[PDB]
């Protein structure tokens, strides 16, 4: 189970560091970490 929360325009740091927030714990389980570690994001 799971919730997808709804994505528009916002540019709000607090909502923008908790769409960065999912992003850093799905690294370690989605192809993004692949990404980010050949291409030297990380």
């Amino acid at each position: 189970n799971d919730h997808q929360d709804l994505r528009e325009i916002t540019k709000d740091s607090k909502m923008q560091k908790l769409a960065l927030a999912g992003f850093l714990k799905k690294i370690k389980g989605t192809y993004i970490e692949s990404l980010l570690k050949e291409h030297k994001l990380l």
